[PDB]
């Protein structure tokens, strides 16, 4: 129930973790 | 019952682990 | 239940770990 | 339960980590 | 239970570790 929940809106990919990189242009 | 519920909108993919990467552009 | 939870909006992502950058713009 | 929770609106992201930056702009 | 949480609204985020700089403009 609800026990993992991403909501995102207009938003940038999240990065969770190590060693993780986005770039945005 | 929504266990696991992810909502994106203009938006890229969400990396969730280690050495995950990814170029937006 | 709501162990994990993100919720954001008109924001960019939110990195969280080490070695992680994201360039905007 | 509520481990971990970020909300947040019209923010910039949070960067959590070592050598973690972002460019706002 | 709550071990991180962390909300703001419209407002800037916070850096946190080392070598972290965030420009707003």
């Amino acid at each position: 129930d609800d026990l993992i929940k991403y909501t995102i809106f207009n938003s940038s990919g999240i990065q969770i973790g190590n060693h993780n990189y986005m770039d945005v242009g």
